[PDB]
């Protein structure tokens, strides 16, 4: 009904995500359709590993101050193995859980091919043929422990990845310059939208 | 018709809200059902009292430099007395207005208990199933006068309040570090979403 | 069916917008009806002229550091002549393309008159007598190249313009202080919502 309009991890998932090692994080992502767009809410709590309690005082160095989460999808919109997120509880909504069986098609939840092409190349491109790099991209912040003093630079990129010969993709890139001393990666929630691929 | 999907005060309200004194502010809040999520828009013009002409030069203190707006719901999603907003014109959409008679049940507009649960704040071990307080929070900025130079740090908290045996809450926290000389607290409009509760 | 819910510039549009010269930019604007709000997504690529390759080091004046795009509408919600945007492939969705006929009436997709009204005389007397300019405004940054290091102050504004006896107006205002050196104007995507005009 309204539930085929939503695809999510669950509102309160079990560990379902690899940031650093297997199942070290809980990603709550809900994708909903309002017509031609997807309306999305995301959140990330990391419960163990390299980012469960950041200390950039005792661990400075690029690799302790950034990471990314990738949703990779095949032609029908099925999650592919190379993904950060586990498929077990990624499915269509049902009264606060997921449908019994794993889904066959979710093309209408995928970021548009046309608005978000895989590669743009404006080296030798005439101006009227030029495409937008930036357009595939939402740049905002989230906040550790929902504290304004603790921003984390968030980039959401559509159809950026090539991993696993995927045809669609949602990437969440996270980075910070503050040197956070003993702060869990526990994010505020973030609203975002993108243009949906057309079914059939 | 499609106004059953909207619960919204009014597009243009009479002073309907308490920041510092009774009916001292005009809160515009619309909540629309986009399936499993609520898409909200919010503005706050304070019309009289302590925040109606901010002067941190003359009043340098903490209590002049922040305030908070609490909406308190019961089990049926009806608005409780403790709330900053008054329920006279808080109701479903009829054309450009509300339905005459106050609503029985708005539970499906409330923030999801599962996504955003009650957390009794005690020293808690084992982060691998501690429920996240950050998740319940959207952190962003509104701009006073719609001017980029005049930011206000804005925290939107779901299911945070303990007051009046509320089951559900939506709390707007406005704070600013900058020292403003005669600026009316007059916010830019802010878009946000959250995961909705389900019903019968 | 559901396509009559989307008023859009194509997802992958031809040069369609005047920032500086006729047809110097590709504006992507998607409007979808979600109940009583419009859920919008907006992005701007400039391909020629004065902002096709910003260099505030060679061009340091204000006129090279800011520009605005005006959508102007009439009482049917159809585009007018003064509009930045060429109203020739600006139509209701049909599949991944656009409908045969030009779009007739689209009043349901306009910013709400009551919510965002035209400015008059303001006074401290409060029988009802306050107007918030800010309420009419969403203020945020977008990011050139989708780079965190390259913010641009963005203001969206509803029913503000007076040009060509317009009833309804959407205006995107861009402004930066940073001195960009050989940066195409190519904005990261922006999600936003506003209250719709009530259809009849």
């Amino acid at each position: 009904e309204n539930d085929r309009r939503t695809l999510w991890t669950t509102p309160d998932p079990e560990a379902n995500c690899k940031v650093s090692e297997e199942k070290d994080s809980k990603l709550t992502l809900v994708l909903t359709k309002c017509g031609s767009q997807i309306l999305a809410s995301v959140s990330l709590l990391v419960v163990k590993g390299k980012f469960a309690n950041i200390n950039n005082k005792t661990n400075p160095g690029e690799d302790y101050k950034k990471f990314s989460v990738k949703l990779l999808f095949d032609a029908n919109g099925k999650l592919l193995t190379g993904s950060s997120l586990d498929g077990n509880y990624w499915n269509y909504k049902n009264k606060d859980s997921v449908i019994g069986s794993p889904y066959e098609n979710a093309v209408p939840f995928m970021p548009n091919s046309t608005a978000y092409p895989k590669i743009i190349n404006n080296g030798t491109a005439n101006p009227e043929d030029k495409k937008s790099a930036a357009k595939k991209t939402i740049v905002t912040n989230v906040y550790l422990g929902g504290d304004a003093a603790k921003p984390v630079a968030t980039t959401i990129s559509f159809n950026k990845e090539t991993e696993s010969n995927c045809v669609y993709s949602i990437t969440f890139d996270f980075a910070w310059n503050k040197t956070y001393k003993n702060v869990p990666f526990d994010s505020s929630s973030l609203t975002f939208s993108y243009i949906a691929q057309d079914a059939e």
